[PDB]
């Protein structure tokens, strides 16, 4: 089961980034993948990005956004739709949509966490994430 965050901006893991059938349903153009290790499928069917990143709470998990949410724009763009994925997608993939969600609309990091949770109930970033998160855009 996949969470819908934007029409164009949808939350999985890897069981879901691994499903043909229903990533065409679900109208998917373009798959961010932010585990470690996991596996590409189905290379000419979608444009990739991986990024490696380890659910560890020592990862900074905020030097990845840019290079993310390029991919996560340049869906959008293209009026596709993005999947954005980890292994779970409990903690690496949530962490990213959460800043995505506070970069692009300067949303609160409490208002994001929300949208993202009821979207996807599984969301919980990782201790070190969740604080990160809480950090991130407070200067901004």
């Amino acid at each position: 089961q996949v969470g819908v965050i934007k029409p164009w901006l949808l939350l999985g893991s890897q069981d879901a980034a691994h499903d043909l059938d229903t990533l065409k349903k679900n109208k998917v153009t373009h798959i961010l993948n932010v585990a470690y290790g996991v596996e590409n499928a189905f290379l000419s069917d979608f444009t990739y990005k991986s990024i490696s990143i380890l659910d560890l709470p020592e990862t900074n998990i905020l030097s990845y956004f840019p290079e993310c949410f390029e991919f996560i724009e340049e869906a959008k763009r293209k009026d596709g739709v993005v999947l954005v994925h980890s292994n779970a997608g409990v903690s690496r993939a949530a962490a990213i949509v959460i800043g995505f969600l506070m970069n692009s609309e300067q949303t609160s990091f409490t208002s994001a966490f929300s949208l993202v949770k009821n979207a996807r109930p599984s969301a919980c970033p990782n201790s070190g994430f969740m604080e990160q998160l809480r950090t991130y855009q407070e200067g901004k």
